[PDB]
């Protein structure tokens, strides 16, 4: 009946939505473009479509953008222990991923050190206002490009290496349509 913890709770589906939030956002999916991808997978596969938000360990603190890799340790953790479980409780289930702002950092974190047989089950992942895209050139490492969908609007500033939040940062709505469509043909 609630959300957002739908891998933990079970039961397995056919795809599993993992998704880490931006900065302040309460809860596990946040309250943007998490549930607006979540929400856009769920009518578009009925009944296919577990929805898990990183949380609690990430926190989703601001100061936590200007550590190392652009999160906490513990959040990539507790990423990379979520790509685990799925894999492991679901066997059959596909996964799809994406993040918003400190959540894409996350996703970076932790993708870029599962293991070649989890990373062929993640099919796409959609980043929002990449906070590594720079420092990342574009994709996530040690991962293929080609799975990696990166949404850096216009005077993002995020996405230039800074943690600068600019007008643009807020501006993703319009593409979660397009994100949820890119994860949906990659499955």
């Amino acid at each position: 009946l609630t959300g957002g913890d739908e891998l933990r709770d079970g039961p397995c589906k056919p795809i599993t939505f993992i998704f880490a939030r931006a900065s302040t956002e309460p809860g596990l999916l946040g309250i943007s473009t998490g549930p607006a991808v979540c929400n856009r997978l769920k009518l578009a596969r009925s009944g296919d479509v577990a929805c898990q938000g990183v949380g609690p360990r990430y926190t989703a603190d601001l100061p936590s953008n200007a550590l190392p890799e652009g999160t906490s340790q513990a959040a990539i953790a507790e990423a990379q222990g979520l790509f685990e479980q799925a894999v492991s409780k679901c066997p059959d289930t596909q996964i799809v991923a994406g993040g918003y702002s400190q959540g894409t950092a996350v996703m970076n974190g932790a993708i870029k050190r599962l293991s070649a047989d989890v990373q062929d089950k993640i099919k796409g992942v959609v980043l929002f206002g990449y906070t590594r895209n720079a420092q990342e050139r574009g994709q996530i490492a040690n991962f293929p490009k080609d799975k990696v969908k990166v949404y850096c609007a216009v005077g993002d500033l995020v996405c230039l290496g800074t943690l600068i939040v600019a007008p643009p940062h807020f501006s993703y709505l319009s593409d979660t349509g397009d994100a949820s469509d890119f994860l949906l043909s990659q499955l």
